[PDB]
C-alpha cells in the first residue's frame, strides 16, 4: 500500500470515509463548532481522491497517522482552545499521535443534548438532511471519545430508517420517538460497556478477561475445539488491549484481522456465522460480536470423566493450572449456554479453590468426589431470582415493579440520594420489561448484561459521591461478586429515620397537567421520602397511603392544599 489514504477511500467508500473522518476529528477537537469541522473532512476528502487518482501524489505516500497529526495542527485555534494539546505537535510522529490520546477528555463539560420537536426534526431531515445526519454523529463523538466509530457509524444508519420511516405517517412522534428512545438507550448502553471492560483490564488484569472471553466464545462457537477458542481469546484479547488505548486505526485494523481469521476458518469455529462475512468490512467485526450463538454438539459427554473420574486430574491441573481451569471453563459454557458469563466464571474459582486445597492432600479423587454439588447452590440462586422477579412483574407491571422495587431498595440502603434511588429502581424494572419475556435459556444471559450496566452507572454517580459503607463495599469487590453482594443487602436497622418535612409530600396541581412520565418520577420521588422518614411501615400500611395518593390527585383534578393536607395527618400513623 503505497497511498494508505487511498487504500482507505477504496475500501470504505466516499461516504463512510467522510464519516469516520468527522468521527475522527470529532472525538480530539471535541470544543469545535460543526462549521469547522466540516471544512476539515471536505479537505481530507478532496486530499484523498487526489490520492485515489495519483496513488504516488504529493504526501500521499505518508501514512494515516502523519496525515492526521499534521491537520490536526492546522487548526489556527490549536493552541488557545486545547492548550496541552498544542504544545505535543512538536513531538514525531511516533509520539504524537501516543500524546494525542492522553489529552482526550472523557467526560467533557458540554451542554445536555435536547430533543426538538418532533416537526422539527423532521423538517430539517428533508430540507438537507445530509448535515442533519451528520450532526448526529458529530455530537455524539464529541461526547464520547472513545467510542468504536464504525459502530457509531452503525446507530447513525439506524437513525435514519425512523426518520425516513415515521417521517412519513399520519402521527409522526407515534414511531419515531420510541425508536429514537430504545436507540438512545442501546447507544449509551454500549458507550458504558465499552468502557466498562476497558477498566476491567486495568484493575483486574488479563487473566479474569481472557476467562470471560473463554466463557463467552464457547457458549457463541460451541461446535469449537479448545485450541480454536484459545487462538480466538488470545487474539481477542489483544484486540481490546490496544482498543481500550484510544488508537482508532490500530483497533480498527486489528478488528478486521481478527475478523479475517474467524471468516477463513469458519468450519472450525461456528456455522451461524456464515451471513455476516458476506458483509462489508465495516460491518464484519461487529455482527461477529453479535452473532447469535449456534447449536451446541448432541452428545457432549458429563464433564465429571476428565474433571472427577480420573488420576491425572490432580496432575494435569499441576502441568498448566490456567489450562487446564480454562479447558473447564470451556467445556462447561459451551454446554450451557443458558448461563451468565459471570456464573461460569462462579463456578470454575470454586473448582479452582477445591483442587488448590483438595489434591494437594491425602486422598484427592476422595475429596474432589464431591464439587459438582458445590455447583448446585450457586447455579440456582440466580435461576430462583429470575423465577421471583419476573413473576413479580408478571402479576404487577412495568410500574408498579419500580414501586415494589423502590421501597425495597430504599430500605436497603437509605443513605443513598432520592434522585439515585429512583432512577435506579427504574432502569432495574426496564431489565423486567425487557427479558422477562424471553424463555429460561435467554433470560440470565440478558439479565447479566442490563444489570451490569445499571449496577455500574449506580456506582459511577456513588464514585462521585459517596454516601453508603455497603453500597461502596459491593461495588469494590470483583465483577463476579458484585450482583451476589447487592442481592445480599437487607434492610438497614442501623439508619435514623428523615425529620418530616411537610414540604416535601406538599404537591400541586402542576402533576396532574404534568406528562404520564414526569408524574411517575414525582410520584416515586415522594415514595422513596415516605420509606425514609418511617421506614418500619408495612406492607398494607403503604398501600393504603398509596391507594389514598392516588385518589387524592384524581378527586384534587388548587384543590391539593386542603383536602391534601388531610393525607399528611392522616397517614401519620
Ligand atoms: C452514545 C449515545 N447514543 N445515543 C445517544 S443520544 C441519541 C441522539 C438522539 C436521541 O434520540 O436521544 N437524538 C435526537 O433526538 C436528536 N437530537 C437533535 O438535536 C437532532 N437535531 C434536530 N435538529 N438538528 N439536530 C439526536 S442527537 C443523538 S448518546
Ligand atoms: C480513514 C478513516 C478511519 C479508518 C477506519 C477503518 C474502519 C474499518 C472497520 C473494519 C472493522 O470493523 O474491523
Ligand atoms: C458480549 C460478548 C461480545 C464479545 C464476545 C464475542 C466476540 C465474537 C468475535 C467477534 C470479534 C469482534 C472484535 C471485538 O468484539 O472486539
Ligand atoms: C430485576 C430485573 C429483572 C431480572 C431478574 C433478576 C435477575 C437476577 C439474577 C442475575 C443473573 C445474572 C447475574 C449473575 O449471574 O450474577
Amino acid at each position: 500500500h503505497k497511498s494508505e489514504v487511498a487504500h482507505r477511500f477504496k475500501d470504505l467508500g466516499e461516504e463512510n470515509f467522510k464519516a469516520l473522518v468527522l468521527i475522527a476529528f470529532a472525538q480530539y477537537l471535541q470544543q469545535c463548532p460543526f462549521e469547522d469541522h466540516v471544512k476539515l473532512v471536505n479537505e481530507v476528502t478532496e486530499f484523498a481522491k487526489t490520492c485515489v487518482a495519483d496513488e504516488s501524489a504529493e504526501n500521499c505516500d505518508k501514512s494515516l497517522h502523519t496525515l492526521f497529526g499534521d491537520k490536526l495542527c492546522t487548526v489556527a485555534t490549536l493552541r488557545e482552545t486545547y492548550g496541552e494539546m498544542a504544545d505535543c505537535c512538536a513531538k514525531q510522529e511516533p509520539e504524537r499521535n501516543e500524546c494525542f490520546l492522553q489529552h482526550k477528555d472523557d467526560n467533557p463539560n458540554l451542554p445536555r443534548l435536547v430533543r426538538p420537536e418532533v416537526d422539527v426534526m423532521c423538517t430539517a431531515f428533508h430540507d438537507n438532511e445530509e448535515t442533519f445526519l451528520k450532526k448526529y454523529l458529530y455530537e455524539i463523538a464529541r461526547r464520547h471519545p472513545y467510542f468504536y466509530a464504525p459502530e457509531l457509524l452503525f446507530f447513525a444508519k439506524r437513525y435514519k430508517a425512523a426518520f425516513t420511516e415515521c417521517c412519513q405517517a399520519a402521527d409522526k412522534a407515534a414511531c419515531l420517538l420510541p425508536k429514537l428512545d430504545e436507540l438512545r438507550d442501546e447507544g449509551k448502553a454500549s458507550s458504558a460497556k465499552q468502557r466498562l471492560k476497558c477498566a476491567s483490564l486495568q484493575k483486574f488484569g488479563e487473566r479474569a478477561f481472557k476467562a470471560w472471553a473463554v466463557a463467552r466464545l464457547s457458549q457463541r462457537f460451541p461446535k469449537a475445539e479448545f485450541a480454536e477458542v484459545s487462538k480466538l481469546v488470545t487474539d481477542l484479547t489483544k484486540v481490546h488491549t490496544e482498543c481500550c488505548h484510544g488508537d482508532l486505526l490500530e483497533c480498527a485494523d486489528d478488528r478486521a484481522d481478527l475478523a479475517k481469521y474467524i471468516c477463513e476458518n469458519q468450519d472450525s469455529i461456528s456455522s451461524k456465522l456464515k451471513e455476516c462475512c458476506e458483509k462489508p468490512l465495516l460491518e464484519k467485526s461487529h455482527c461477529i460480536a453479535e452473532v447469535e450463538n449456534d447449536e451446541m454438539p448432541a452428545d457432549l459427554p458429563s464433564l465429571a470423566a476428565d474433571f472427577v473420574e480420573s488420576k491425572d486430574v490432580c496432575k494435569n491441573y499441576a502441568e498448566a493450572k490456567d489450562v487446564f481451569l480454562g479447558m473447564f471453563l470451556y467445556e462447561y459454557a459451551r454446554r450451557h449456554p443458558d448461563y451468565s458469563v459471570v456464573l461460569l466464571l462462579r463456578l470454575a474459582k470454586t473448582y479452582e479453590t477445591t483442587l488448590e486445597k483438595c489434591c494437594a492432600a491425602a486422598d484427592p479423587h476422595e475429596c474432589y468426589a464431591k464439587v459438582f454439588d458445590e455447583f448446585k447452590p450457586l447455579v440456582e440462586e440466580p435461576q430462583n431470582l429470575i423465577k421471583q422477579n419476573c413473576e413479580l412483574f408478571e402479576q404487577l407491571g412495568e410500574y408498579k415493579f419500580q414501586n415494589a422495587l423502590l421501597v425495597r431498595y430504599t430500605k436497603k440502603v437509605p443513605q443513598v440520594s432520592t434522585p439515585t434511588l429512583v432512577e435506579v429502581s427504574r432502569n432495574l424494572g426496564k431489565v423486567g420489561s425487557k427479558c422477562c419475556k424471553h424463555p429460561e435459556a435467554k433470560r440470565m444471559p440478558c439479565a447479566e448484561d442490563y444489570l451490569s450496566v445499571v449496577l455500574n452507572q449506580l456506582c459511577v454517580l456513588h464514585e462521585k459521591t459517596p454516601v453508603s459503607d455497603r453500597v461502596t463495599k459491593c461495588c469494590t469487590e470483583s465483577l463476579v461478586n458484585r450482583r451476589p453482594c447487592f442481592s445480599a443487602l437487607e434492610v438497614d436497622e442501623t439508619y435514623v429515620p428523615k425529620e418530616f418535612n411537610a414540604e416535601t409530600f406538599t404537591f400541586h396541581a402542576d402533576i396532574c397537567t404534568l406528562s404520564e412520565k414526569e408524574r411517575q418520577i414525582k410520584k416515586q420521588t415522594a415514595l422513596v421520602e415516605l420509606v425514609k422518614h418511617k421506614p418500619k411501615a408495612t406492607k398494607e400500611q403503604l398501600k393504603a397511603v398509596m391507594d389514598d395518593f392516588a385518589a387524592f390527585v384524581e378527586k384534587c383534578c388548587t384543590c391539593f392544599a386542603e383536602e391534601g393536607k388531610k393525607l399528611v395527618a392522616a397517614s401519620q400513623a
